[PDB]
């Protein structure tokens, strides 16, 4: 009765999430910009426990599009909360102090000097299991849960290569 459908698509544990926040160092009064929602659970652990100041989930979609606001009052975290959809590139992250990557995209543009731009120097970014080229990573760790393991790259805009 219980995972009947196909090998069905298993997000990551929220441990993984949790992680990835400690080391940005996000606090109550830093705001939390993230593209890899896809249900809200990047963002809504942070306000829900971090009680960031301002956390806001970036995509687009259709029937995910709803799933996402919905796990927001589940957790009571409206407010703080919140889903933008659009381009990448229409809406802008310059005013994110800390951000977050998280894509299942094999293969796909970085834009990792854009960053340098786009972001102000000493915001905090943390990328999912894949390293940044070229850019020289302030932290890095792996977590192990069972039998399988996870990376974190954190970095600091301001200064790259070395």
């Amino acid at each position: 009765m219980s995972y009947v459908p196909h090998v069905p698509y298993v997000p990551t544990p929220e441990k993984v999430v949790r992680r990835m926040l400690e080391i940005a160092k996000v606090s109550q009064d830093d705001i939390v910009y993230a593209l890899g929602c896809g249900d809200g659970r990047i963002i809504i652990t942070a306000a829900k426990d971090f009680n960031v100041k301002k956390a806001v989930g970036v995509e687009i979609n259709d029937e995910r599009i709803r799933e996402a606001l919905a796990n927001i009052e589940k957790n009571g975290v409206t407010g703080r909360a919140s889903i933008v959809k659009g381009n990448f590139f229409e809406v802008d992250i310059s005013e994110a102090t800390v951000v977050t990557m998280f894509l299942l995209t094999n293969v796909n543009e970085m834009l990792k000097p854009k960053l340098e731009k786009e972001l102000k120097p000493g915001t905090r970014v943390v990328s999912h299991e894949f390293e940044i080229r070229g850019w020289n990573p302030k932290e890095v760790i792996k977590v192990e849960d069972g039998n399988m393991n996870h990376t974190v790259y954190l970095y600091v805009i301001g200064e790259h290569k070395a």
